[PDB]
């Protein structure tokens, strides 16, 4: 049962097998969803569901490097909805991290800043309750 914005410490920075699991409930009426992957004031990893592009339900995924962020990467595959609880997984690979929603496979996002080590924290924040966000070494 926590505080949103959340900020969950990844004391020993991210690394290969690390797995991120977040529990929680969409609010009703939801605007957004961020969860950072931060590294000191870059984002080596934004994932942003964005509940109203346009009229359209849109993953939004990018790196924010020195206060620029670079190329956005997108996926239209929506399983959020509001008022509804969901269970996201984030798992860290070598080369990506890999996104489950539901146990569905979501989206793959390619590791741009790769200094892993250096992730300290992930903040989770937007339009949610949160009931648990933890990590695991697997
Ligand atoms: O200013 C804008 O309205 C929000 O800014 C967002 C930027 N953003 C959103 C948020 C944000 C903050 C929150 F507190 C939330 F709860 C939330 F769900 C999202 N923080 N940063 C990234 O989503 C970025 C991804 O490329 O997209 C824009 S910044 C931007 C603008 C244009 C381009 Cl093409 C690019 Cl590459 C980036
Ligand atoms: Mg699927």
């Amino acid at each position: 049962p926590l505080t949103v914005p959340y900020d969950l410490p990844l004391p020993g920075g991210v690394m290969p097998r690390m797995l991120i699991t977040i529990m929680g409930t969409v609010k009703p009426n939801a605007n957004r969803i961020v969860l950072d992957f931060r590294r000191g004031n870059d984002v080596a990893f934004h994932f942003n569901p964005r509940f109203n592009e346009n009229n359209r339900r849109v993953i939004v995924c990018n790196t924010k490097q020195d206060n620029n962020w670079g190329k956005e990467e997108r996926q239209s595959a929506f399983p959020f909805e509001s008022g509804k609880p969901f269970k996201i997984q984030v798992l860290v690979e070598a080369d990506h991290f890999k996104v489950a929603v539901n146990d569905a496979h979501l989206l793959q996002y390619n590791h741009r800043m790769k200094n892993l080590r250096e992730i300290s924290q992930l903040g989770i924040s937007g339009d949610i309750t949160l009931t648990s966000a933890n990590h695991a070494m697997i």
